[PDB]
């Protein structure tokens, strides 16, 4: 018994760095603006896990509206989403995350991202894949306006 | 036992007057959606994910511009026919997940109804269908309000 | 066990045609700029297969440091990735690729892409889906500045 999910997120650059991606603080000349900490990777992953569980999305569980989630970081949101998915009967298959960013270079921070996600999800590191790619100077990411992320997940019952 | 994955992606540009139709739900908006079809970007991407999982190509291959049969059909009809053809290969539904990418309008209040309509079209339980939405934080064509995109993934079982 | 992977790739138009998509040469006013042959569909597919197996991505597997695959075409890269993935004990479930291009027209060329991909992955044609879509003149693909590709893959252990 297996179930698929998909997530996608974008955050627009603003302010100063560091930016936070997959739980890791990365030195960069500007920050990521958000109601939240702007962790596009953990947000997209959270939506994919919630999607596979038919529990909706991050905004559904954690409205900006609701003061209870004020100041929560993305790993806290991920762990809470995961607790609710697990109470629904699911366990982790695997996840795959694709960060879309012209800069900064992601791959030196990626090992650490994988450990944080694997810790947060109670899974083996081998169940977690993160990668990055540019859009070769094209689009809002290529122009350096923001960063995006796509993620997929497989849950088991 | 045998499960199969598919992915769908669709975009339409805003044009004319609202409402827009997303996941079979009429949503009031200042703009409509330009399409030869009803412009239902969610059902179109979902349809391609399902066809994708079944290796049946895509909506364009099933319903060519030049085939009169389905010219003028709404997207739920196309979804229901695509689905008929997928089941004729011996597939049933695992689950689906849809990700609407739109700066506006707000989708979340209409998602419950979209899910009802998809579940009835696919003959499945509500629990096998997820729909979500995200903005692009005012970035890109979606963020500027030029149109709406949608991705979908699907799992089928043989 | 089944595992899921996701890939995404983009190359900008530049130079003269033809471009190569899914191993198939397609005439066009412009080429695709790239260090490699610029086959976005093969690169996205390769990344989806590597992500499923948690082997990272095409840049991790083939760094500029390694002379072995420098100047290698995208089918050679796909086949090497697939060798590394099979060595981890995986075989193919199925793949689905989505080319995102305003132009050129991809439809007539898709049948040979599928044959080439099934050859390279040692699978049946029925395990390979390839489709194309435009973005209706929106965004960087819509204005003919480049071509993007998404892909997903399911592996079995
Ligand atoms: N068109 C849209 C865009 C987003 N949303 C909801 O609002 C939330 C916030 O979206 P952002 O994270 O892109 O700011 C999402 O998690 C989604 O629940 C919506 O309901 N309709
Ligand atoms: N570059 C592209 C884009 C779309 N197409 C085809 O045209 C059909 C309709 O595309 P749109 O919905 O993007 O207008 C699709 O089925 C696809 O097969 C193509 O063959 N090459
Ligand atoms: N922001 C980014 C973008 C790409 N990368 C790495 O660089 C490689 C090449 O990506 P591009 O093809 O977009 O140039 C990738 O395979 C990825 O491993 C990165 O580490 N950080
Ligand atoms: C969901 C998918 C497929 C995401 C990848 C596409 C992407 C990040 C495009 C960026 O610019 P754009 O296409 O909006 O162009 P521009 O901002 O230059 O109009
Ligand atoms: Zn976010
Ligand atoms: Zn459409
Ligand atoms: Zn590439």
């Amino acid at each position: 018994e297996m179930r698929i999910g998909h997530g996608f997120d974008v955050h627009a650059f603003g302010g100063e760095g560091p930016i936070i991606i997959g739980g890791v603080r990365i030195p960069y000349e500007k920050g990521l603006l958000a109601h939240s900490d702007g962790d596009v990777a953990l947000h997209a992953l959270t939506d994919a896990l919630l999607g596979a569980a038919a529990l909706g999305d991050i905004g559904k569980l954690f409205p900006d509206t609701d003061p209870a989630f004020k100041g929560a970081d993305s790993r806290e949101l991920l762990r809470e989403a995961w607790r609710r998915i697990q109470a629904k009967g699911y366990t982790l298959g695997n996840v795959d995350v694709t960060i879309i960013a012209q800069a900064p270079k992601m791959l030196p921070h990626i090992p650490q991202m994988r450990v944080f996600i694997a810790e947060d999800l109670g899974c083996h590191m081998d169940d977690v894949n993160v990668k990055a790619t540019t859009t070769e100077k094209l689009g809002f990411t290529g122009r350096g306006e923001g960063i995006a992320c796509e993620a997929v997940a497989l849950l088991i019952k």
